[PDB]
């Protein structure tokens, strides 16, 4: 589609720092690259800016993560790429198509999937090849370079992957349950065998009321879970409480919707997965 030689840089705008940071893995000073959702912000609910607007606007190529996650503030994606009049498949495309789909708990039906799919390492490989795909078909003088970096970046992610599959069997079964505010850990719990429970399934609905923290004590009060996980990207009161009621510390904060500040540990996509990792093993030996 472009002939960078002759012109610009590609204008890539990513939604999520997660979504920006494997961009950059694959694209490197190829791009311009812009992303939307500030670190450490919710990604579910924003409303995009006057720059947001504008890079959009004049972006070649938008990606968003796609499976019902930029939908909140009644579909505020859909709103932003309506506004900059891009055209799905061909201006802007989900990184998640192609990975296996697991929906909101009882629901079956497209706009109802649970979107975490990055949590399980398998999916952040296939948002990386979709990234340099679609970089490579609209700046095909550099796919060369696009695919040596995704083939070195998924090497490094399947390394991380087959070896995090050996993390949690040591883990005693009554303390085998990471608990976190949103329930972001269906794919994590799918791929690497650990069950997972929420105050609340996904950051659309209501935000951490009193009968969501008395459900999960109640729960909790049931188990010999030994530490409790708090999301770097939601209110950590909600939490506070379940831990304050429940008598069960918070050994962590941990990443779900975002990748940490620069320069802290978890700043990229593969570092918040070796992290959480980590600390969640360490949290549940406890
Ligand atoms: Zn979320």
């Amino acid at each position: 589609k472009k002939d960078t030689t002759s012109g610009q840089k590609l204008k890539v705008v990513a939604t999520n720092s997660i979504i920006a940071d494997i961009t950059k893995n694959i694209a490197g000073d190829k791009i311009d690259l812009h992303s939307i959702v500030p670190i450490g912000q919710d990604p579910h609910e924003y409303e995009p800016l006057p720059e947001d607007v504008k890079k959009t606007s004049e972006a070649d190529l938008i990606f968003y993560n796609g499976i019902n996650l930029e939908t909140g503030g009644n579909a505020w994606f859909t709103k932003l790429v309506e506004n900059a009049k891009k055209t799905e498949n061909k201006d802007y495309f989900a990184v998640s198509d192609g990975v296996d789909v697991i929906y909101l708990e009882g629901q079956n039906e497209k706009g109802k999937e649970d979107p975490h799919a990055w949590l399980n390492l398998e999916n952040g490989i296939i948002f990386a090849k979709n990234i340099a795909k679609q970089l490579s078909a609209k700046d095909p003088n550099n796919k060369e370079f696009y695919e040596k970096n995704l083939k070195e970046y998924t090497d490094k992610l399947d390394k991380l992957d087959k070896e995090s599959k050996d993390k949690f069997n040591k883990i005693p079964a009554e303390k085998k349950l990471i608990v976190t505010s949103e329930g972001a850990f269906k794919y994590f719990s799918k791929a690497y065998g650990v069950p997972s429970a929420y105050i609340w399934e996904i950051n659309t609905e209501e935000e951490g009321t009193p009968e969501q923290i008395k459900t999960l004590v109640e729960k909790l009060r049931q188990t010999k879970v030994p530490s409790l996980f708090v999301e770097s990207s939601v209110d950590d009161r909600p939490m506070k409480t379940v831990s304050q009621d429940t008598n069960i510390p918070i050994y962590a904060q941990i990443f779900t919707d975002s990748i940490a500040e620069q320069g802290k540990e978890g700043d990229s996509y593969y570092s918040m997965m070796k992290y959480n990792l980590d600390k969640i093993a360490e949290g549940l030996a406890k």
